[PDB]
RNA sequence: AUGUCUAGAGUCUGAUAGAGGAAGUUAGAAUUUCUGGUGUAAGGGUGGAAUCUGUUGAUAUCAGAAAGAAUACCGGAGGCG
């Protein structure tokens, strides 16, 4: 049983999964949650009502973390990252600010090469 | 074969644009690996799966270190050779 207050919460959302960690200021990891984790699993785990469904229950793992002010994190080109943020505003917890840590290179590590050669 | 001229072509003077070339320095983002924390059962991938990765602590997240390669935005019905 502790109390935070503050916290951050991190989403991740690829044309292939939807991963969602809660935790403090420091970055310090308080809970996580998945799509492969909620069940789904094949193109499901990429719609937008999965990515909902992941991050309210991953914000439900940390109801008792004494926690109801978070920044949140984005990455990826996953088509339900608003749903994210939505059913974090959802279950009641405020947010503060939302951000994106997309990495954009400066043009270094060649990226892989194409489909259908 | 020997002269003459300046409009052709050059030299000199002035102005000016440019990823032109070679050599010597420097930079940050991103990625990978390694080390140290938080944390748990998936990660990854496809039309759909599996191989593979992960309970020897993955993925995710924070901090530090190292190396290599390439230079987003400017940047195009551009510029130079």
């Amino acid at each position: 049983k502790r109390n935070i207050g503050e916290g951050n919460v991190y989403i991740q959302a690829t044309f292939n999964n939807t991963i969602v960690t809660v935790s403090d200021i420091k970055g310090n990891a308080l809970a996580w949650a998945s799509a492969g984790g909620m069940g789904f699993k094949g193109a499901k785990k990429s719609t937008p009502y999965a990515a909902q469904i992941t991050a309210e229950s991953a914000l439900n793992k940390v109801r008792d973390f004494g926690i109801n002010y978070v920044h949140v994190y984005i990455k990826g080109p996953g088509i339900g990252r608003e749903s994210a943020i939505r059913a974090i505003g959802s279950i009641g917890m405020t947010v503060k600010s939302i951000s994106d840590i997309t990495p954009i290179p400066h043009n270094g590590c060649r990226p892989k090469k194409t489909r259908r050669v």
